[PDB]
């Protein structure tokens, strides 16, 4: 299991964590979720934000009482180990209408690249 | 003021009287006023109730011997006339002494967005 292919992913969690604080401030002042396909007020194009192993980070997520927006880094597709090559990684806001706002981390990668508190469960059934 | 401004301010004023029966009966059969800041019996949870234009609608207040409780709609911090946003429309509970509930309504928006039943008065002295 690469521990490379981790670091990788850690980058993504990184770069989208630098962007709760800006996306929760507008989230609060406007009840609105921030979408930066284009630079929008206080947030770069999502394409300009971006690291060694991350082409972009996009800002969306459609609004609930609960929060929901969602910060959204997206792997490069080449330079980056080939199973994360294009992945996502989505921190997701909630509890907005119930306490202090929380910030879910999900990923369509592979739970074993990915952080303990990124990964999926699964079970057997009946 | 326009028509869309008006159906603004009048959503929040449904939303808030859509409690009044309820408010009341509280008052009436515990003695307090019931705060929704959470779901409590007989009423739901503030952000919970919610329009086009309003956020949320919250009930509190202080009881006294005419009523006191109060019903405050918020409105949405957008997707409303910009003057409006996030203004607050309260309604409150008064005359439970004396025969019929009565609701005197007040806002913290500017008075030419409000009916005149909701305006403050300015006279000079």
């Amino acid at each position: 299991i690469s521990e490379f292919a981790r670091a990788q992913l850690s980058e993504a969690m990184t770069l989208a964590s630098g962007l709760k604080t800006k996306v929760s401030d507008i989230f609060s002042q406007d009840g609105s979720c921030p979408a930066n396909t284009a630079a929008t007020a206080g947030i770069e194009k999502d394409t300009d934000i971006n690291g060694k192993y991350v082409a972009k980070v996009t800002t969306g997520g459609t609004a609930a009482a609960s929060g929901g927006c969602t910060i959204v880094a997206t792997m490069k597709a080449s330079d980056v180990a080939t199973p994360l090559r294009g992945k996502t990684l989505t921190l997701t806001l909630g509890n907005a209408d119930k306490g202090s706002y929380t910030w879910a981390c999900t990923s369509n990668a592979d739970n074993k690249y990915l952080p303990k508190t990124c990964q999926t469960a699964t079970t057997t059934t009946p």
